Protein backbone atom coordinates (compact mmCIF):
# COMPACT_ATOMS: atom_id res chain seq x y z
CA UNK A 1 0.00 0.00 0.00
CA UNK A 2 2.05 3.13 1.28
CA UNK A 3 4.94 1.26 1.19
CA UNK A 4 7.73 1.29 -2.09
CA UNK A 5 7.23 -1.94 -4.01
CA UNK A 6 10.54 -1.52 -6.16
CA UNK A 7 12.43 -1.16 -2.72
CA UNK A 8 10.18 -4.25 -1.67
CA UNK A 9 11.51 -5.91 -4.49
CA UNK A 10 14.69 -5.41 -3.30
CA UNK A 11 14.69 -6.07 0.28
CA UNK A 12 12.44 -8.93 -0.55
CA UNK A 13 15.93 -10.85 -1.28
CA UNK A 14 16.21 -11.66 2.30
CA UNK A 15 13.71 -14.03 2.07
CA UNK A 16 14.87 -16.09 -0.55
CA UNK A 17 16.43 -17.78 1.64
CA UNK A 18 13.43 -19.73 2.50
CA UNK A 19 10.86 -18.90 0.50
CA UNK A 20 9.75 -18.51 -2.90
CA UNK A 21 6.89 -17.22 -4.87
CA UNK A 22 6.16 -19.22 -8.24
CA UNK A 23 2.55 -18.52 -9.51
CA UNK A 24 0.26 -20.84 -10.60
CA UNK A 25 1.56 -21.62 -13.91
CA UNK A 26 4.76 -22.85 -12.25
CA UNK A 27 6.55 -19.56 -13.27
CA UNK A 28 8.91 -18.07 -10.55
CA UNK A 29 8.29 -14.77 -9.60
CA UNK A 30 10.86 -14.41 -7.38
CA UNK A 31 13.23 -16.53 -5.22
CA UNK A 32 16.01 -19.17 -5.99
CA UNK A 33 14.47 -22.69 -5.32
CA UNK A 34 14.13 -22.96 -1.35
CA UNK A 35 11.59 -24.72 0.16
CA UNK A 36 12.26 -24.12 4.04
CA UNK A 37 8.84 -21.75 4.24
CA UNK A 38 6.20 -22.10 2.58
CA UNK A 39 5.09 -20.22 -1.34
CA UNK A 40 4.50 -16.66 -0.79
CA UNK A 41 2.57 -16.40 -4.22
CA UNK A 42 -0.73 -15.70 -3.10
CA UNK A 43 -0.33 -14.96 0.78
CA UNK A 44 -1.98 -11.64 0.23
CA UNK A 45 -5.93 -12.31 2.02
CA UNK A 46 -4.78 -15.85 2.90
CA UNK A 47 -5.59 -17.81 5.94
CA UNK A 48 -2.67 -18.69 8.42
CA UNK A 49 -0.87 -22.03 7.88
CA UNK A 50 -3.25 -23.02 4.94
CA UNK A 51 -0.97 -23.22 2.10
CA UNK A 52 -1.51 -26.86 0.72
CA UNK A 53 1.35 -27.65 -0.44
CA UNK A 54 3.60 -26.79 2.60
CA UNK A 55 3.73 -29.61 5.19
CA UNK A 56 6.27 -27.74 7.69
CA UNK A 57 3.71 -25.49 9.60
CA UNK A 58 4.02 -25.48 13.04
CA UNK A 59 1.48 -25.90 15.47
CA UNK A 60 1.27 -22.18 16.61
CA UNK A 61 0.36 -21.00 13.15
CA UNK A 62 -1.84 -23.60 12.58
CA UNK A 63 -3.54 -22.02 15.28
CA UNK A 64 -3.70 -18.61 14.71
CA UNK A 65 -5.21 -19.60 10.80
CA UNK A 66 -8.15 -21.97 12.96
CA UNK A 67 -8.79 -18.32 15.05
CA UNK A 68 -9.08 -16.46 11.90
CA UNK A 69 -6.21 -14.42 11.07
CA UNK A 70 -5.68 -13.93 7.59
CA UNK A 71 -2.72 -12.19 5.97
CA UNK A 72 -3.29 -8.09 5.87
CA UNK A 73 -0.54 -5.46 5.90
CA UNK A 74 -0.58 -4.71 9.88
CA UNK A 75 -0.42 -8.51 10.69
CA UNK A 76 2.06 -8.86 8.18
CA UNK A 77 4.59 -5.99 9.41
CA UNK A 78 4.23 -6.76 12.49
CA UNK A 79 4.87 -10.70 12.63
CA UNK A 80 7.73 -10.45 10.33
CA UNK A 81 9.55 -8.23 12.73
CA UNK A 82 9.64 -10.79 15.48
CA UNK A 83 7.13 -14.49 14.59
CA UNK A 84 7.31 -15.72 17.82
CA UNK A 85 5.86 -12.97 19.50
CA UNK A 86 3.44 -12.20 17.18
CA UNK A 87 2.48 -16.07 17.27
CA UNK A 88 2.02 -15.74 21.40
CA UNK A 89 -0.14 -12.34 21.56
CA UNK A 90 -2.54 -13.25 18.39
CA UNK A 91 -2.82 -16.90 19.60
CA UNK A 92 -3.31 -15.94 23.11
CA UNK A 93 -1.25 -18.90 24.33
CA UNK A 94 2.13 -18.03 25.48
CA UNK A 95 3.57 -21.21 24.74
CA UNK A 96 3.45 -20.12 20.88
CA UNK A 97 6.34 -20.56 18.78
CA UNK A 98 6.93 -19.93 15.26
CA UNK A 99 9.55 -21.60 13.42
CA UNK A 100 10.47 -18.88 11.38
CA UNK A 101 13.87 -17.87 12.79
CA UNK A 102 14.31 -14.75 10.57
CA UNK A 103 13.53 -11.12 12.10
CA UNK A 104 12.92 -8.54 9.62
CA UNK A 105 14.35 -5.33 12.19
CA UNK A 106 13.40 -2.93 9.29
CA UNK A 107 9.55 -1.39 9.89
CA UNK A 108 9.77 0.42 6.51
CA UNK A 109 11.59 -2.78 4.72
CA UNK A 110 8.39 -4.89 6.33
CA UNK A 111 5.91 -2.07 4.34
CA UNK A 112 7.88 -2.11 1.44
CA UNK A 113 7.98 -6.08 0.98
CA UNK A 114 4.06 -6.04 1.84
CA UNK A 115 3.20 -3.35 -0.88
CA UNK A 116 5.69 -5.14 -3.32
CA UNK A 117 3.37 -8.34 -2.56
CA UNK A 118 0.43 -6.76 -3.59
CA UNK A 119 2.08 -5.72 -7.14
CA UNK A 120 2.71 -9.46 -7.62
CA UNK A 121 1.69 -12.09 -5.66
CA UNK A 122 -2.14 -11.86 -5.25
CA UNK A 123 -3.76 -14.45 -7.02
CA UNK A 124 -6.77 -14.28 -8.95
C1 LIG B 1 14.00 -19.01 6.99
C2 LIG B 1 15.10 -18.86 7.93
C3 LIG B 1 13.06 -18.01 6.77
C4 LIG B 1 13.30 -16.74 6.36
C5 LIG B 1 14.63 -16.18 5.89
C6 LIG B 1 12.01 -16.09 6.26
N1 LIG B 1 10.98 -16.97 6.55
FE1 LIG B 1 9.03 -16.62 6.44
N2 LIG B 1 8.69 -18.44 7.07
C7 LIG B 1 9.60 -19.45 7.35
C8 LIG B 1 8.94 -20.63 7.87
C9 LIG B 1 9.61 -21.93 8.30
C10 LIG B 1 7.62 -20.35 7.94
C11 LIG B 1 6.58 -21.14 8.70
C12 LIG B 1 6.26 -20.49 10.05
C13 LIG B 1 5.66 -21.44 11.09
O1 LIG B 1 5.61 -21.07 12.26
O2 LIG B 1 4.95 -22.36 10.71
C14 LIG B 1 7.47 -19.00 7.42
C15 LIG B 1 6.24 -18.37 7.24
C16 LIG B 1 6.06 -17.10 6.74
C17 LIG B 1 4.77 -16.46 6.54
C18 LIG B 1 3.39 -17.08 6.77
C19 LIG B 1 2.81 -17.56 5.45
C20 LIG B 1 1.63 -18.51 5.56
O3 LIG B 1 1.57 -19.45 4.79
O4 LIG B 1 0.89 -18.41 6.53
C21 LIG B 1 5.00 -15.23 6.04
C22 LIG B 1 3.96 -14.15 5.79
C23 LIG B 1 6.45 -15.12 5.88
N3 LIG B 1 7.09 -16.25 6.34
C24 LIG B 1 7.11 -14.03 5.34
C25 LIG B 1 8.48 -13.90 5.26
C26 LIG B 1 9.15 -12.72 4.73
C27 LIG B 1 8.45 -11.52 4.08
C28 LIG B 1 10.49 -12.88 4.92
C29 LIG B 1 11.52 -11.93 4.65
C30 LIG B 1 11.59 -10.63 5.34
C31 LIG B 1 10.63 -14.19 5.55
N4 LIG B 1 9.40 -14.81 5.75
C32 LIG B 1 11.85 -14.79 5.80
C33 LIG B 1 10.98 -19.32 7.24
C34 LIG B 1 11.62 -18.15 6.86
Amino acid sequence: QEGDPEAGAKAFNQCQTCHVIVDDSGTTIAGRNAKTGPNLYGVVGRTAGTQADFKGYGEGMKEAGAKGLAWDEEHFVQYVQDPTKFLKEYTGDAKAKGKMTFKLKKEADAHNIWAYLQQVAVRP
